[PDB]
């Protein structure tokens, strides 16, 4: 026969993150690409390899 | 020819337990409960917890 209890609650976690930039880049020089070389074109696989 | 023997008994064991009152509460203001949050309503989290 008593009173009701006092009332309690809880709250939740806060969770973030951030976002990158990300840059790669690739350069030649206009002679070397019309000088024409074994191994094929020196633009195309500096392309694949970044 | 002999008389019949005197007799013997025995009793149970008696085992027992009680019973318990339990009580769960929550509690808002009528401002609060008309707010809005991005967690949702407070009433029901409130008292999904509870």
């Amino acid at each position: 026969g008593s009173l009701a209890p006092k009332s309690a609650t809880r709250n939740p976690v806060k969770l973030n993150n951030f976002c990158q930039i990300f840059k790669k880049s690739y350069e030649i020089t206009k002679t070397a690409d019309a000088t024409k070389a074994r191994t094929g074109s020196a633009l195309a696989n500096d392309k694949k390899r970044r």
